[PDB]
């Protein structure tokens, strides 16, 4: 049993992952490998997570997801120095993000529904 907003948020999650081939951001990230994330980053956030709340039902629009994808993305840009694969790749992901569920191609989706 799954609804039009779950399939929606699955497939921009499954497209923004598919940008990062190596799970970076598959799963939360702990302060063993990344000494004091949980001191810098308050709101942690991660595709893993994301994917539950989906199954789970807890965005009740696509601003609910992208809200998480930003904090995610914010959150890697924060912590992470410039030089460093994970800020890059957060760069990369967000444009990506900002591409595919901006207002404007939102609004044409809404056009076609
Ligand atoms: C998003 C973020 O800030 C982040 C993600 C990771 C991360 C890395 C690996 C890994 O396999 N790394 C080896 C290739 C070098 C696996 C899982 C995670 C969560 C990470 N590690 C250190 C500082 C920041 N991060």
């Amino acid at each position: 049993e799954s609804t039009p907003i779950q399939q929606l948020l699955e497939h921009f999650l499954r497209q923004l992952q598919r940008k990062d081939p190596h799970g970076f951001f598959a799963f939360p990230v702990t302060d063993a490998i990344a000494p004091g994330y949980s001191m810098i980053i308050k709101h942690p956030m991660d595709f893993g997570t994301m994917k539950d709340k989906i199954v789970a039902n807890e965005y009740k629009s696509v601003t609910e997801f992208k809200a998480d994808f930003k904090l995610m993305c914010d959150n890697a840009m924060t912590y992470n120095r410039p030089d460093t694969v994970y800020y890059k790749l957060a760069k990369k992901i967000l444009h990506a993000g900002f591409k595919m569920m901006s207002k404007e191609r939102l609004l044409a989706l809404k056009r076609s529904m």
